[PDB]
């Protein structure tokens, strides 16, 4: 912070508030997904045995197709999908939902399709 | 730069031009805002006493509501708004203007609304 | 990776697959451009003598106008165009194509226009 400034704001009532860092919107998504997908992991006739979430990396075992990988990524566009079925994709917010850079389809919809394509068989 | 290359371009007439780094488009915005909002800071019946701009952090005192914070942020989407009234938001360029990732509304419009919501009282 | 975790996935059949890092979509573009623009560099009546590509920096000599520079850039929006004719611009993916943050026009189209504006004279 080289400007030789002596003191900007400290206009306390920013700093005397119940203050809080933001939460990566990608981080937010992966949580709403971890326990929404492990609440699906209940009604598997057998065939979605595991979801695990590391450090912004999510693995999803689905033996019917092979194993999904879902990632926090540096931009150029963020959130990464590696699907054993539909291939690789990446996603950024448009209007509150996560959308493919490729064609602009929701990954929320791509998971739905592919998860319930599995409940069938 | 490990490619063992000996010399690419130096096609001078890029380098013999009146040359210049770009300016962060967020940086550009915060300036057009600092002196547009301190030219509003004149016609306050009392109630917007201070704007200060550090190092891509802007504070705006508005005692009616509490204190605004406006930030340069690493992407996932850039420019950050912490409003004492409307809450937190983040914004990226769409077509030359700065737009909310949440719903795509202009922050240019959100400030307008909230600044002049204040001139009233 | 400080969580004291002992072992997440290793669900091999991610790791026993023919695996592969992704390729920057900007990197992809600059290649499809290097050899598409050096296949134009053939039918120059004289006037586009050189294209060179370093490390995600591309130079394009076009003596009629002066020299183009095309860059891989950290986001806030990515891929950078410095045109001797149309000025500076930056571009992000929308739906699989590279689009100006300023007004949303394709750079693919901006090069076309300016390259063939040159074949003429």
């Amino acid at each position: 912070v080289e400007s030789s400034t002596d003191g900007q704001v400290v206009p306390q009532e920013v700093l005397n508030l119940p203050l809080e860092k933001a939460h990566e919107e990608a981080d937010d998504y992966l949580d709403h997904l971890l326990d929404s997908l492990e609440e699906l992991s209940e009604a598997h006739p057998d065939c979605i045995p595991d979801v695990e979430l590391s450090h912004g990396v999510m693995t999803l075992e689905i033996p019917a197709f092979g194993t999904y990988v879902i990632n926090k990524q540096p931009p150029n566009k963020q959130i990464w999908l590696a699907s054993p079925l539909s291939g690789p994709n990446r996603f950024d917010l448009l209007n509150g939902e996560w959308v493919s850079l490729r064609n602009g389809t929701k990954l929320t919809d791509i998971l739905t399709e592919e998860v319930e394509k599995a409940i069938s068989k």
